[PDB]
């Protein structure tokens, strides 16, 4: 025990587990950060049910969460209204050179990520972390992204002072002692989180929800294999395995190592004949992945099974199959809109062992939100997400627009049998899409891999409530990755294009969808949800080589009568499927200006070529 005093030994403060049990480098990480942050206690998480019960009890007793008595082991957290979603403007990546992280925009102000210099980050770090956990417990969370012990899994350690983060990580990752045993003396991603409210409190606590909005900063240091997040408890900012690791850090590793880390669901779809295919889909935040990934198809005999709803790690095997795995262990899903009619499999999943954040509570201990589509007995009352009595005729919603459920994937009734298979599932189609109220038809198919990459690059979508963006501003969200690129977007495009030069590659067919086109009065032209199975059927047939497509300037679309619209006789097909020369001339000009300004010297030639080819096809209309 080599030391002149007690070294950096924090053993006296350990209230679960043992520092002696930890791999050497894990111990160093814990003790170095204990020295810095000065927690009152250290809790080494074991991931056991016993621990989870006591953690929930502790939070309940502290008033941080409430038990929802109507359900089996479900809980409700209500946050400070300042800490409710991601904050892109406070999310940064540190590298030696800015251009490695983001292209330099011609006009000023990049929209493909925020870079911070090493020097500026050190100052930011020193202004936040020293002493930040005083009076609190530092929890040590050993977690695996991907199935335990898989050669493709990646392990992290997250230190946090938030028991809400511990509970949510238990759901969203594989966590506990088994992860430490699989880790051994291997490398792990170093993840440090604090709510940034050391005791005694310097500022008023709102709704018993510790946070520091003024100093909120979600930082990524890929060259140090570190993620450092301060001031926010909201899951996208605090669950460091999810967006921070499994997209931002992992996307750059993937570029270096020949794979892909993407904001994509993975689903398996089986037709009435029993033939099954796996598909991946990238839609922006709050644009429909969870609803698609566990859809109940309206077409009789069709079945969808869920591999993952949010993040995909994909790599070509030796046979050329693009194999995908879900690195998550749960769903962190948008609550509003979820009903028996729109997402019955989510309703089944969230009946037990689920943590809800910022939803409303009924007087009989249930959950409520806009679009839940379940009448309450007369006399039953509602407490809004703001902890105030609420009525249906009220101006503001009962649930926050970005309220979430956090639920075990193992509870999904149609979880796919291969959802934890270490080798992944073979992807036969990749689907892009987002919210476009005008101009973009229900579905089209890219003409080639290069055209498909351009389609991903050109994605635009109405702003949602998943981050700080207000109104329904149509924003660029290439590959649904705008908030999540771990490195220069132009390099990411080159990396995707390079997949076509892999010998033997079985390149997935690429499609683009729009569930959200609206008529003149602002009403949806397409009902969506389970009806989207009709679009998946067409995709399935196209992968099988069916002659069910008509060429248009934007790509292939369904032939007349090719889509099954039985039961949707009132859909206005000409409006929904319409392609206007005027709209598309404007669209290509907008994309050209965006790529030139935002990507410029980093833009691959093949992307510029696809833009010109699209413009040329439009000119022949
Ligand atoms: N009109 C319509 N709304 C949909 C459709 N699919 C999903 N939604 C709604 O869009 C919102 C977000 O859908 P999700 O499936 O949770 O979005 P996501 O892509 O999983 O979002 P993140 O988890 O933030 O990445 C919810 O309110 C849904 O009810 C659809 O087909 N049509
Ligand atoms: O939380 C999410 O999944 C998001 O914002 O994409
Ligand atoms: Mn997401
Ligand atoms: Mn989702
Ligand atoms: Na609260």
């Amino acid at each position: 025990p080599p030391q002149l005093h007690n070294g950096l030994d924090f053993s006296a403060k350990v209230i679960q587990g043992s520092l002696d049990s930890l791999p050497q480098e894990v111990r160093k990480f814990v003790e170095g950060n204990a020295q810095l942050c000065q927690p009152e206690y250290i809790h080494i998480c074991d991931g056991s049910e016993e621990e989870y019960g006591r953690l929930l009890a502790h939070m309940q007793e502290e008033g941080v969460i409430r038990k929802l008595k109507k359900y089996d082991n479900c809980w409700l957290a209500l946050t400070d209204p300042r800490d409710v979603a991601r904050i892109e403007s406070k999310t940064v990546i540190i590298t030696q050179e800015q251009r490695d992280t983001v292209p330099i925009p011609k006009s000023g102000q990049s929209q493909l990520g925020r870079w911070m210099s090493e020097e500026d980050f050190e100052k930011a770090f020193n202004a936040r972390f020293p002493g930040c956990m005083k009076g609190r417990t530092m929890y040590v969370i050993p977690f695996s992204m991907g199935p335990l012990g898989s050669p493709l899994a990646k392990i992290g350690i997250e230190l946090t002072d938030s028991p809400y983060v511990v509970a949510s990580m238990r759901i969203m990752t594989r966590m506990g002692t088994s992860v430490l045993e699989a880790l051994g003396d291997g490398e792990f991603i170093k993840c440090l989180h604090s709510v940034g409210c050391p005791l005694p409190l310097k500022k008023p606590l709102v709704n018993n929800w510790a946070c520091n909005p003024e100093l909120t900063l979600i930082a990524h240091l890929p060259d140090r294999r570190e993620i450092i997040s301060f001031g926010s408890g909201y899951g996208g900012n605090s669950l460091l395995g999810k967006k921070c690791f499994a997209l931002r850090i992992a996307s750059r590793l993937a570029k270096e190592e020949g794979w892909l880390a993407e904001h994509m669901l993975i689903l398996g779809i089986t037709n009435p004949e029993g033939k099954k295919k796996y598909l991946a889909a990238a839609f922006p935040s709050a644009c429909g992945k969870t609803n698609l990934a566990m859809m109940n198809p309206t077409l009789p005999g069709w079945k969808v099974e869920c591999v993952g709803d949010d993040i995909a790690w994909m790599k070509f095997d030796a046979q050329g199959n693009l194999r995908a795995i879900n690195p998550e262990n749960g769903f962190f899903g948008v609550a509003p809109g979820t009903s028996v009619k729109t997402n019955p499999n989510a309703i089944k999943t969230i009946q037990k062992n689920t943590i809800f954040t910022n939803v409303a509570e009924t007087s009989d201990g249930g959950v409520y939100w806009e679009g839940i589509d379940e009448p309450l007995a007369p006399g039953v009352t509602i407490t809004s997400w703001k902890n105030k009595e609420w009525r249906p005729q009220d101006e503001e919603p009962c649930a926050h627009p970005n309220s979430r459920f956090c639920t075990p994937a193992s509870q999904c009734p149609i979880i796919d049998p291969a959802w934890e298979s270490p080798e992944g599932v073979p992807i036969e189609g990749i689907i892009f899409g987002g919210r476009r109220p005008a101009g973009v038809p229900l579905v089209y198919e890219a003409l080639s891999w290069q055209h498909g990459v351009f389609v991903g690059a050109a994605m635009r979508s109405e702003a949602t409530a998943a981050a700080e963006h207000k109104g329904k501003v149509i924003m660029h969200d290439p590959f649904a990755m705008r908030p999540f690129f771990g490195y220069n977007f132009g390099k990411y495009l080159a990396h995707w294009l390079s997949m076509a030069h892999r010998p033997a590659a079985k390149l997935p067919k690429i499609f683009h969808v729009n569930w959200f086109r609206k008529d003149k009065n602002g009403k949806f032209l397409w009902p969506g949800f389970g009806e989207n199975s009709r679009v998946l059927e067409w995709m399935f047939g196209r992968i099988e080589g069916e002659d069910s497509a008509k060429l248009t300037p934007i790509g292939y679309v369904p032939k007349e009568d090719a889509l099954n619209l039985k039961g949707l006789g009132d859909v206005n097909v000409e409006e929904l499927f319409g392609i206007s020369k005027e709209f598309w001339e404007k669209e290509v000009e907008e994309i050209d200006k965006y790529l030139e300004d935002q990507v410029n010297a980093d833009l691959p030639y093949e992307i510029e070529r696809e833009l010109r080819a699209l413009k040329q096809r439009i000119s022949q209309m």
